[PDB]
């Protein structure tokens, strides 16, 4: 069964893929060449084309993401060549440097080699290859509180964190093979981040908030054609809300929202006052004026939402039917200005795709 | 068919309502009586409880409502018994001084006789007792665009507004038997309005933006027990956001937020300013300031999410299951820093509840 449904999803890729790319007498032919090395081998090699393609199809598909006008311009790194971990350590490592691309940033995707008979050939364990460690400590609180399960794991391994609000968590992944995942401690040349100060008031530095430019998430499964690439971390770059108004906001992230009314000079006491709603206004404005004084890529949602309608628009011109999840299309802040709000969307699941994955710690 | 749905509906509802009432041993004999009027007749007449109680469960059903927690406190006014149009606009008019209350807002819905053969006693043609008319000619916008067709048909009936843009729409309604629905004026005394200022920008007052005191949303379908009572106009207080987000701030109704970002001295330029989502946090502050000065009651999105976080508490604990339209419940401005935005809701229908209906102009 399992290559039954291997079969199946690679001729639907197959055919699909090859239409979009005007390559539609070649189908024939290589669906055949396919079938033959599913039966000798159990599996199939994408080519170099199949690969790139599918990773861009497959963030097109992607319901949750308001950034996909950009899809096609996606920049697809093979690193299906990787046997040792110093060459998956080098690729993520380069992934940072490239996608970084000095603030002007390049949404990327670096592909290791795929599953085989569900086997992992490589096992990233980072949610993010750039995100901050957590503690939680006799009611003591430090950092990031998304990230106290993989930190404890990794302080299991030896690793130890200054215990900053911002310690980097280090690379953590496991080869085929090996029992135990390896760690390497982030370069810190390789990581750019921003510190968070606000365009007139100048106390917001009090705060000694600050980002990382990068997100990378490095835990989704991408599958191709039937093809599961459990380990392919991807990057674009940040919608201001995703911090200022979740990351730093959330009180189960950094809560900073009472910090920053009292640096904002307003009472937060009353919730008649909007308060909350005054110092996520500052606080996403702080974000993006900081991202912006740094030369480091990023987009508010209100250009993002627009970005998006064009995408829209662009998937009726090509025939396409649009799918999407409202509830993470709307942003978290303001999203009924957005026109996003304001229509539905059929939240259908098409093949490429991103999906998540059990994580191997927790 | 039509009379078994009926019987089908009404077994369901006579047995759960009886049951949250303590009634439970009436159930069979109440059940009995309710099938022999059915067959003879052809419908049921609800008791005086029944009707109290199954408005109030229509209201704990209603999946869109944040405001659910006061369900048990609905003041419900039996109007079955009108037959003349000056009894029908007396009955509205009522409704309107009953639930202002001077202000101190009291959640009320007048129930007026229900559909017989799916033929309608009362036909009420307002979206809410209280609106303001919107009219678009040649280029010329006035008022609230949400109301231009049925203000168009008050017009078609020899209504005339003044062409400000805060008309307040005439009741409208037909009887059964009338081929033309009635109009009638509002008394001035009777609708209470709000200027709408800011507790610290003077210059906020140049907008001359105000609002009435009370939604009454006269246009659903109370159905409990397979009856359907068409005409019962229900209000509770507003939500601000409802105001201030919304009935102000869409571009296709008052499209008020370039106008609020002048009088707050912002430039409204950049989307990376993030003015539009600074002049929401001004102008609903202007609205709960106003609102409370006035002495008119009105809530705020965050009160009201920890209002509707206990309601959530009291079904549990009352065995209830419970049912939320996530997009809806979620306030259009800061939905990340109330509770609901965080979790999930299920969706079903559950009866007695409110439906739409097809509107009889347009
Ligand atoms: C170009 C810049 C991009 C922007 C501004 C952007 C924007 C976003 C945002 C704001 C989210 C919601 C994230 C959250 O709430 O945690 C998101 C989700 C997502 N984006 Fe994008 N994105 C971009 C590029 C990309 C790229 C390059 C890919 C993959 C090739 C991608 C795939 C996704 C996926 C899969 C999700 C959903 C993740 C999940 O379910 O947890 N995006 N995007
Ligand atoms: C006590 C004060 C109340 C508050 C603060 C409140 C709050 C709200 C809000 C903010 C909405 C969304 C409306 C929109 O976006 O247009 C809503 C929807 C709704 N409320 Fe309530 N509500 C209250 C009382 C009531 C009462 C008394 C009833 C009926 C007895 C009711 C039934 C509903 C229904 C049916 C909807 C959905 C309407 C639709 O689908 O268009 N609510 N409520
Ligand atoms: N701008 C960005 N933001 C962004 C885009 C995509 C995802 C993202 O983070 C979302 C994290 O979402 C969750 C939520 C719950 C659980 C998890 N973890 C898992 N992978 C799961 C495992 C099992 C169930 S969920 C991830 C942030 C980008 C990063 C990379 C490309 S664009
Ligand atoms: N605070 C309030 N706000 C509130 C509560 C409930 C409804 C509400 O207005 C919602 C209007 O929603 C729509 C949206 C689209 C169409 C319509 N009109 C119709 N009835 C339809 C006919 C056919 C399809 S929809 C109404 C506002 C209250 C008023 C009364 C009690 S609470
Ligand atoms: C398409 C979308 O469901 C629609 O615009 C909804 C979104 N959520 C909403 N939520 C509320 N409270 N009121 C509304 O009118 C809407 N509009
Ligand atoms: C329960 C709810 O679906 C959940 O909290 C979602 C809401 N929408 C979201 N939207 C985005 N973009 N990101 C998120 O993490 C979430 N969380
Ligand atoms: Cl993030
Ligand atoms: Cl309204």
């Amino acid at each position: 069964e399992e290559k039954e449904i291997l079969w199946n999803e690679a001729k639907a890729f197959i055919a699909a893929c090859y239409q979009e790319l005007g390559k539609a007498a070649e189908v024939k032919d290589r669906l055949a060449d396919i079938k033959s090395e599913i039966d000798l081998t159990g599996s199939y090699v994408h080519t170099k084309e199949e690969l790139e393609h599918g990773a861009k199809m497959a963030w097109r598909n992607s319901n949750r993401c308001i950034g996909r006008l950009f899809w096609n311009s996606l920049n697809v790194i093979d690193r299906r060549d990787v046997r040792t971990k110093e060459e998956v350590r080098d690729a993520l490592f380069h992934h940072i440097e490239t996608a970084t691309n000095n603030g002007k940033i390049r949404p990327t995707i670096t592909i290791f080699p795929p599953e085989e008979k569900g086997e992992k050939q490589v096992e990233i364990w980072n949610h993010q290859l750039i995100r901050y460690a957590g503690y939680e400590s006799d009611g003591e609180r430090i950092g990031d509180p998304a990230s106290c399960s993989l930190t404890a794991a990794c302080e299991e391994l030896g690793w130890r964190g200054e215990r900053t609000d911002f310690d980097l968590l280090p690379l953590i992944f496991r080869m085929k093979g090996d029992e135990q995942p390896v760690w390497y401690e982030l370069p810190r040349s390789l990581v750019i981040e921003v510190p968070i100060t606000h365009p007139d008031i100048e106390a917001f530095s009090d705060l000694e908030l600050k980002w990382y430019g990068v997100p990378i998430i490095s835990d989704m499964k991408l599958e191709v054609g039937g093809i599961h690439y459990n380990a392919a971390p991807f990057n674009g770059w940040y919608m201001g809300t995703e911090i200022g108004a979740r990351n730093l906001a959330d009180e189960k992230r950094y809560d900073k929202l009472k910090k920053v009314a009292s640096v904002i000079g307003i009472a937060a006491d009353y919730n008649t006052d909007l308060w909350k709603d005054q110092a996520l206004v500052e606080l996403n404005k702080a974000v993006l004026h900081s991202y912006k004084k740094q030369g480091v890529s990023i987009v508010d949602h209100h250009t993002a939402a627009s970005q998006f309608k064009r995408f829209e628009e662009q998937a009726e011109e090509a025939g396409r039917k649009l799918t999407g999840d409202w509830t993470w299309l709307i942003p978290p802040i303001s999203p009924a200005a957005t026109h996003i709000f304001h229509r539905s969307y059929d939240n259908s699941i098409v093949k490429p795709n991103y999906f998540y994955q059990d994580k191997p710690y927790e």
